[PDB]
């Protein structure tokens, strides 16, 4: 049982994160077929990172529990964010029964009137700043600022939206991710040290949790009086009952609220703006005539079975988006045991990475892996990893290609769009979640006349 085979270190101290953070794809792409090894070790700053880049053996990474292959410490610089004590930094229960909790809340049964919550939503972004004939815009930005504002109609009652709007709601979840240092995966220290940015996040929590208390309050008084009948995330969550009996506090209801919309706000938007980015591009006509086929027969008040059920394209091209440019680049696990990978041994202490990016990019996997084509399938089975799998599996997936696929659906009916570079944006691999390079995605809308 053989340690996997360690790139050779030419970096004292710092080890590979230089060339690692140049560019991610192309080193791991070298690493392997230089070390003909799917299974492979690097170093960063000190620490061992064994990347298994072989889908053949995804399961051995997806699988095993908790206690062995542990998300707490890698995922540990997110406490800012999701509370102390909330989700990856709770007891493996407890985290677990939190997340259980919002899984529940983002089922398709909660599905309901999502679909006409999210067009009239949409259509109220379209009526106002893509109100000309014609019009240039930044479509990252603009499908942005279209998901929050969707999620948040969905989620939320009326009296929260009254309180906090999704306008409102970005900016304290902008404020909260300007605190986080993904850094500290490798270099744990920064975690305990106060930096200038850490009370960003702290002072937006107590915003949020004050306007929280004050609506349940209300919510209350108002039950006192009524069948009160509509239910959104919020009710959802403080219904909640862990298998001991007791409700969630209010910290940890907010802390599963921002995770939730915290996590869908760019992975969602960025698989919008590759998905329309890529059916605008000429070369793919063929493409996006097929999906405004999908689309001809449907009216204009969309509901929950034209989604849900008649658009099997449309969730091919979320899915082929995200499978040639993946939000997520590397996942990964603090190694608890010593562990068996395909033919070697991956140790205590390693941290273990699974990166959809590389898996997305083997040839046998995915053969001519930067042609966008909505209608390949996986050539190995697993070997897309976009939304995770096992234990730790996406519980906002649905949700997500929901949102996504509405808006296709609603954007590409009312209107045209035209890519103002002669190729489709290169990602963009200097932020924590990956996207078309912003500064080139410049588009222009043109309404339809039909
Ligand atoms: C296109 C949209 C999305 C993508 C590409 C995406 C991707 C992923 C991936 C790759 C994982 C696995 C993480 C890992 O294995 O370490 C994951 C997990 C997760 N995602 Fe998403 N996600 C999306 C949307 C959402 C949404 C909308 C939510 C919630 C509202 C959400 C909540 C989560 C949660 C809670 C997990 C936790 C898995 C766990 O630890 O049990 N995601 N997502
Ligand atoms: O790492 C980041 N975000 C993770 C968080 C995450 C990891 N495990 C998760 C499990 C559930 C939910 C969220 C996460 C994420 O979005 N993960 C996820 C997981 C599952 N589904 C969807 C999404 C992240 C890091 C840095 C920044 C940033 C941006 C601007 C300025 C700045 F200073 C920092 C933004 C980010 F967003």
């Amino acid at each position: 049982g053989k340690l996997p085979p360690m790139y050779p270190v030419t970096v004292p101290i710092l080890g590979h994160i230089i060339q690692f953070g140049k560019s991610p794809l192309g080193f791991m792409q070298e690493c392997k077929r230089q070390l003909k090894s799917g299974i492979f070790t690097i170093n960063i700053v000190g620490k061992r990172v064994t990347i298994v880049g072989d889908p053949h053996e995804h399961s051995r990474f997806f699988l095993p529990r908790n206690e062995v292959l542990s998300p707490r410490e890698v995922y540990s610089f997110m406490v800012p964010v999701f509370g102390e004590g909330v989700a990856y930094a709770a007891p493996y229960p407890r985290m677990r029964e939190q997340l259980n909790f919002l899984a529940e809340e983002l089922t398709i049964a909660k599905f309901q009137n999502f679909v006409p919550a999210i067009q009239h939503e949409v259509r109220k972004f379209m009526a106002a700043n893509w109100d000309k004939d014609e019009g240039e815009i930044n479509l990252l930005e603009d499908c942005s600022t279209m998901i929050i504002n969707t999620a948040c109609q969905c989620l939320f009652g009326e009296d929260l939206r009254k309180r906090l709007d999704a306008r409102r709601f970005a900016q304290l979840l902008a404020k909260m991710e300007s605190s986080l240092i993904p850094a500290a995966v490798f270099l744990p220290i920064l975690l305990k040290l106060p930096l200038p940015q850490s009370a960003r996040c702290h002072e937006a929590r107590t915003e949020l949790q004050k306007i929280l208390s004050e609506i349940i309050i209300a919510r209350k008084a108002a039950a006192v009086n009524k069948d009160s009948s509509t239910s959104d995330l919020l009710s959802g969550l403080l219904s909640a009952v862990y298998r001991d009996g007791t409700p969630m506090s209010l910290h940890e209801v907010c802390g599963m609220i921002v995770a939730a919309m915290f996590a869908g706000q760019h992975t969602s938007s960025i698989t919008t703006t590759w998905s329309m980015l890529h059916l605008m591009h000429p070369a793919n006509v063929k493409h996006l005539e097929a999906l405004r086929k999908e689309i001809e027969e449907f009216p204009a008040q969309l509901n929950y079975n034209n989604v849900m059920d008649e658009m099997p394209f449309a969730e091919r091209c979320a899915r082929e988006s995200i499978r040639r440019d993946p939000p997520l680049l590397m996942l990964m696990r603090k190694v608890m045991a010593d562990v068996k990978v395909g033919s070697y041994v991956v140790p205590k202490g390693d941290i273990i990475a699974c990166s959809p990016l590389l898996s997305h990019h083997d040839e046998e996997a995915f053969p001519e892996p930067r042609r966008w084509d909505p209608e390949r399938d996986e050539k190995v089975e697993g070997a897309f990893i976009g939304f995770g799998a096992g234990v730790h599996k996406c519980i906002g997936q649905k949700f997500g290609l929901l949102q996504v696929k509405t808006i296709l659906a609603t954007a590409f009916r009312s209107y045209d769009f035209q890519l103002l570079r002669d190729e489709v944006p290169d990602p963009d691999y200097h932020t924590m979640v990956v996207g078309p390079t912003a500064s080139q995605c410049r588009v222009k809308y043109i309404r339809r006349k039909a």
